[PDB]
């Protein structure tokens, strides 16, 4: 079981490249499932989410290579069954039922579980495809999906923000008979990523980045080159790396436009911010930061994925910080462990209490979830002492070589062997 | 203290004519203070805000009068206050400090206090007003702002869904020095229709209806002619009159677009609905409601103005409805009061089980806000007996003779005076 | 609409008599309904509800009569029920129905509807007079019950914890054939007083103040004198006026045991308590208060008719405080309000994040509820200038006389006429 | 990896006894370090965390071995510390900190981080014993404790009901010099059980049980012998599995009057219940059982251990049941799993809406935690079809041979290997 042994405290400054977004890389490979000809998917990072993938989508019968690039050739598909055992270890795989049954008429995954932030269920996504046309049934454990020909394009409003939900139903429609109109649609980066992709293989849709997505309907997908944009999350934990050590850092290969509300925050927070086209530097000056209010909710707003990383940065800064989670029900398993390195707050339902303090001592902790993860390593540059962060591995999901980024920012970490 | 005595049951159809938007008439005869030249708002409605609207707005030296349309000429402001007696009666004159402060530098509304369904808190309006500049203080109850000299445009990202503080925020931009875009902004249809009332009297402003803003200010506001959109509440109001009384109805002077939501879960509970470019049709069949699932949210979502409604849809539906009001906090006074007429539900936090029951029965009732007192009147048009609604007073608020539109429907509704 | 206008700051110092308790002389008086012979209940305060109940008793051809006493003789009674016009007024009329039908076999209440601070529903109540066999109905808004016979002992596991359902199944158990048994009673003080009062008639029972109550039927109750308990929560209204206003304070005619947890969150911040057998004195040495943090529960934990006096001297006090309502769902109503004189608060869900403030600012604020009304009164007293509260005819519900009793403790205050 | 493989549907009926109460065990055997002499506790269930527990005793310098009782010799305590490796796998280690502190003046225990039911903090724990005059520092993630001398009794007002801090109070309290009154203490049956074994060993304690208890400091404890009470969750939990799988069970070595609640619930739910001095016996006469109404609370309310199960046997009633958990902020981990077997079940909040279906489809699922464990094996039991429960080994840490009492009800259960 491997750990992160860091040594602080350290201040984090210098230069870091964000890379391709994983968020945006993963709904995307899957939508190459619609791809009759050639695909290549630049600036994928190289993730363990993106390894299960990779692995999926070659079971279902697909040809899969990887670098900076990941090459795919649907073509010839022959399996269209998503196992257990494979969900069980990402459940994102929901998202190839969508393009199965829309080019193939048929498809079945395993229905996730439950996950650690929250219950997380899939019934928007089924909701959808029900609506275009596809019969779904629920026999053990399988959510299997069929439908006569091809689905049909319809108007349909969600009820609930989803992003999972948008991708399905915008994927599955791009090869419906008709024209599908998402209202309500989320509107994450993401999802235009997503649908300016489908677009690049022949399909034609509107309103990407709005609520209410249009898609009418196309024979076949083609193939063709699309480069997966930064990720907006990554960039974000960076700078707050520096916002929260008094450092100075500057993010390269950034798309600022996607951070309006994280960089609104971080200024609040004290911190000097300026952006270029495709970067963004943060200065805090040698300077605490101040505590600031945050509410999550879906974008543009303060995005839920940044949550953690803010909770640390109130935990350490002046005054008393408060943070409301609305987006998962349980996303706050990482405050019990910031306490156990002198960090003080209250939870009360979603919202959490924050009272910094000066500084943080270095401790045994645990990593429940991707964002937690990063955060408590943050912690650990911070700290006064030596943190030992326990189960890493789910830092690898979402993170490409952090160790080295941070190494590089001038952070004491250490990758040690478990047990 | 008037009531309305309802005999039920009473199966509701045939035609009603939607008048103007509520929430539309009520933001741009605000705006309107930032004209220099005469206005005419057309289709506005006859209810009691307009009422009190159009003192306040003769209260700070304007000349207003009105029939359907709404004339206003504010080439001559010259009083910046809008005393306690009188917010007090429409904390929606929350929105005159925006413009006040935008055109003549300074003004000073009475800080409104608590609502029925929620503490309303009037924050983000501040926030945005003092991001593009002013100076606001809060003192006797006052919250004063100022500015030597225009405002300053700002990017500004909202950390909540607000449709008052992206009216508020939006005017005063229209008026200010630069550029100004909102980040995050609530894209309700009135937000859409005050937006364009703006540009019409020379406003420079676009991306109304999506969650990013950009006004661009100028030195001064001119005059014009203006139509408010139809009242999308009052519309879904009477469409879910016939859902629940079994009968059909075409209502006229309609906009669909603004109500895909809620035509959605009408067609759920069971509804036969056709559309047209201004027009909706509504057809149960004889039929008694299916229950249905509903959660609140930010438009193109649906309604929380529409929530008491479909509390009461479920309430007499086939089946158990779930309702989960999001927006405001106390949204729920009118479910004791239907319990009262033999209505089945509990409250667990901001969601009410609903279990339907065949018929209701009438007793008397007390609104206690507006869209609930819409409610136990359409309740008692369908319940068994008698009921008397008390303080229909509420009902003036926003439903302009809703008495004589019911009744041309086939209801047996009498308002009774004093008690 | 009278309302009371104060001129603040004032420090409130000196003594206090605390009259009898609100809660516990309501109950016994609805419980006098099963004494066949005369009754007198001593130290009876004067307050609005008392009236309300004397209205209803007497009409039930009750004989009743008051000074310091109210003097009743329920030998007969013409009439088992209680009409809407009445209970619409105080929903306590509801614990006429469980003496009624438990001596007369019958009795009928107008189902109350929605109040202020929350749905209030009664179900509880029922519940537990059907378990003892009473058949209830529930027409034209009226709930019927009736039992042929007397009714039955029960073992009643109540599954919520509830003052008033505790009373109605305790009260009509007396004269029960059997014994009864109550499952998770509620504890309050009320409960073992009016409990005493019954005994005091003859009843048998037992348990009374933990959570298993037992009651064997008897086949009437007699008469007898009762003097009801303190007012525990007039009591810790004064000992907070004191605590916010830098002075000292003596209670007298106090009962220390009832208030355990509010005593020990006035020490907490920073009140010099002192207690007796019969008074309580705090002294804040002209101290300003130290924030707290409260979680209303069920007695003996922190009272939530505590609750609103609490977020006051939180909202004055040098900290963060923190109040959580679990027991009603929407008491926060004079948050809003205070919030007019200057306090700093957000609310998010059920509990209230109070960011203390040096001085509160006269102005003018509107009382929603009993407990609200006094906060606001108390925030008069301390604010700085000329506070007007609103509709105190709230506060005539359950404080005697507080206009004098505040005046000798230094306030400057008087109550004015005209809405 | 172990994990159970069920073979379902089958109706489980016969007879089961019921093994120590897991959670008496626990608390006793952690207040045995407060003994001098030798110490034999009867009746303690084999569960992994028992074994946990005499892991950390024994590396406190304690003499412990079992075989059906534990017997300790905590005379010759020479080492005070629980460590991180050791806590991490059972929080419960907490209770070491009291004893120690009370009788040694130091303890030091790792600072427990966040549960998979919820954070779960310790606060009132530490708030306690500072209250009894302990210095506590927080270093290193260790909760460091000392006292020079003994700790001094001391009135403790709990301002939340929390089972684990009223027994580290309660214990630390009887080697305390005065009196010690804990206010608002946890009536939970394990309470009352160590109370007495505590009074067992010479220790002075009154109102266990109810919501004061008074504890009079001795100089020292001895020894003697102790038996543990019934497990009331086990009863529960066999009891529940009768009735949804339409058998008949009569539950030996039972303590009745621990249950009213679950008792009441299940009768509810259509289960016909006998009981006796010690046992009790359900039999559901091959009837499906019918939805219920559950919010869990502290005892006697009905108890947050049997939730789950309760879940289970809602997801499979006739109608709609509705469940509010109010102990535990993620105790509804079980409900996303029961749904890949074919449950139908909303979660809003901390309520979990329920629509009972026929029969379940087996399916594999995964525990989450103990009393979730438990209850996805009994759904396997009444399945159609092989369910797969992988990481059963939460079910070992509660549950005494649950493999074998299940079998001899008739379940077709197997604990198949590794993966
Ligand atoms: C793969 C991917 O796109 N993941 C990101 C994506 O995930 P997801 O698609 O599940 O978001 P959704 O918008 O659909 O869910 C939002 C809310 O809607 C509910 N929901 C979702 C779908 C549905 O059918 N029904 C439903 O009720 C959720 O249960 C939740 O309460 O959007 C989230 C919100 O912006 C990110 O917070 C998440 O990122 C995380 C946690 O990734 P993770 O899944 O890998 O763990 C992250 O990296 O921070
Ligand atoms: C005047 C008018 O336009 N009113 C309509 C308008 O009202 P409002 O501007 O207050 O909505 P907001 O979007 O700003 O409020 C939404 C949420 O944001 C909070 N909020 C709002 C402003 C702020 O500074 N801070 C803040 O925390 C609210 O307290 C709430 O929790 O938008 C609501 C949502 O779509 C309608 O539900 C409402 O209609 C009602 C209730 O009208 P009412 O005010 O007249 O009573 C209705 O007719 O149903
Ligand atoms: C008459 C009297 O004894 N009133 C006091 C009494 O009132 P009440 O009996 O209604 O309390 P309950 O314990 O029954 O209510 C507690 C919780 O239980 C719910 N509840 C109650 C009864 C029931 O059948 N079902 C049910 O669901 C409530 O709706 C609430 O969510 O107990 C409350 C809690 O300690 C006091 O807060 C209240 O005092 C106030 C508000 O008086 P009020 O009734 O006059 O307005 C106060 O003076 O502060
Ligand atoms: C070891 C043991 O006695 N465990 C049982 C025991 O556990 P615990 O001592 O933690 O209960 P508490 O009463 O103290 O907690 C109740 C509530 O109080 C909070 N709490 C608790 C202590 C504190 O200092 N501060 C605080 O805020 C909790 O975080 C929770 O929100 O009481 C619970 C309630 O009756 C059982 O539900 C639990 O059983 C479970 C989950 O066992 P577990 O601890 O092994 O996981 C079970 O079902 O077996």
């Amino acid at each position: 079981m491997d750990k992160f042994r860091v040594q602080g405290p350290t201040r984090l400054q210098g230069e870091v490249t964000i890379s391709g977004a994983k968020n945006a890389a993963l709904p995307i490979l899957f939508a190459a499932l619609l791809a009759e000809e050639p695909v290549e998917i630049q600036n994928v990072p190289k993730l363990k989410d993106i390894d299960t993938t990779m692995k999926l989508l070659t079971q279902l019968g697909t040809k899969v290579e990887r670098x900076g690039s990941v090459w795919i050739d649907a073509s010839n598909v022959n399996n269209f069954s998503a196992p257990y055992d494979l969900v069980k270890t990402m459940r994102a795989s929901i998202w190839a039922l969508g393009p199965l049954v829309a080019r193939f008429g048929q498809g079945q995954v395993s229905l996730p579980g439950g996950c650690a932030i929250g219950a997380r269920p899939v019934d928007l996504h089924i909701f959808g495809l029900e609506k275009l046309g596809a019969e779904i049934k629920l026999e053990e454990g399988y959510v299997k999906a069929s439908v006569n020909g091809r689905l049909k394009g319809a108007h349909i409003v969600m009820d609930k923000v989803s992003v999972g939900a948008t991708v399905t139903i915008m994927s599955a429609a791009t090869l419906a008979e008709g024209t599908t109109i998402i209202e309500n649609a989320a509107r994450e980066p993401e999802i235009v990523d997503t649908a300016n992709f489908l677009v690049a293989l022949g399909a034609k849709i509107s309103g990407q980045g709005t609520d209410r997505i249009t898609i009418e309907g196309v024979e076949r997908l083609g193939g063709g080159v699309y480069r997966v944009l930064p990720d907006r999350i990554e960039t974000g934990t960076f700078l707050v790396a520096a916002a929260i050590s008094g450092g100075k850092i500057v993010c390269r290969n950034a798309q600022p436009d996607t951070l309006d509300a994280v960089l609104a925050k971080l200024r609040e927070a004290g911190a000097d911010i300026e952006t270029g086209e495709d970067w963004i530097s943060l200065d805090m000056h040698g300077k605490r930061p101040k505590a600031v209010t945050v509410r999550t909710a879906p974008h543009p707003a303060f995005p839920t994925a940044m949550q953690a990383q803010f909770t640390l940065l109130n935990l350490v800064a002046e005054g008393t910080g408060v943070i409301t989670e609305t987006i998962f029900e349980n996303r706050f398993m990482h405050v019990p462990e910031l306490i156990r390195m002198g960090a003080h707050a209250e939870i009360e339902s979603n919202t959490v209490i924050c009272h910094g303090v000066e500084k943080l001592s270095g401790a045994q902790v645990m990593a429940t979830d991707l964002r937690a993860s990063a955060s408590l390593v943050l912690a650990g540059c911070i700290a006064e002492g030596t943190t030992v962060v326990d189960r890493i591995y789910h830092i690898d999901r979402g993170y490409e070589r952090i160790e080295d980024k941070l190494r590089a920012l001038g952070a004491n970490i250490e990758r040690v062997k478990g047990e």
